[PDB]
């Protein structure tokens, strides 16, 4: 029931300036839902994020107690790439710029995520 | 060679926390490395190369012309800091959350700037 949360994915967009794109994915790459990208772009963007994230995962595992992954960032010349968890099955990928308030970012990421629970408990 | 283990040996010393160093090329080979064991190191170049290639994607897709300048993967009580260095090389450094971001990420930019005349 993740499929249909462009409305949650925007909310987002339009609740921290300087965002561009929000993305709800399966781990294995899949758009669920997106609001600031077409089609392709975020297929693109789902297929790097779940990378990251399994990465990030999987370092944890060979270098630290095998701690879960709290977010991977990618900083680019003119944005940044976040990506965390939103859930069993899932990720949450945001492109925002440098002047994005990270703080609200965060507090709004998490908030996004504890709203799409009730969705991946259908 | 011994040149660079001494220059990232340099990095952990002056940075709080941070437990390791490793020299990569971009390709994921060892160029040289403080802190981990050797087959630590191989995995650490892999991982970080891995992390470097994805980031450089959503460059060439999401940026506008200059390179993935760092990934940072932030885990329960540890970070690890992947630099872009130029020249097929990436600086990949573990820490503990503990670390002071501000120093942590002077140190590492100069890092890859002290570098550059032993790849050279």
């Amino acid at each position: 029931h993740v499929s249909d949360l462009d409305w949650l994915m925007s909310g987002l967009v339009q609740r921290v300036p300087h965002t561009t794109s929000a993305v709800l994915l399966s781990c294995d790459g899949l758009v669920k839902s997106v609001h600031g990208l077409d089609p392709d772009s975020a297929d693109h963007m789902a297929a790097l994020a779940s990378g990251l994230y399994s990465l990030g995962r999987s370092a944890g595992i060979r270098f630290g107690d095998g701690g879960d992954v709290r977010q991977v960032v990618v900083e680019l010349d003119s944005t940044l790439l976040f990506v965390s968890t939103a859930g069993s099955g899932t990720c949450l990928a945001v492109l925002a710029g440098r002047e994005a308030d990270a703080a609200v970012l965060g507090y709004e990421m998490a908030m996004l995520v504890k709203s799409v629970r009730p969705y991946l408990m259908t």
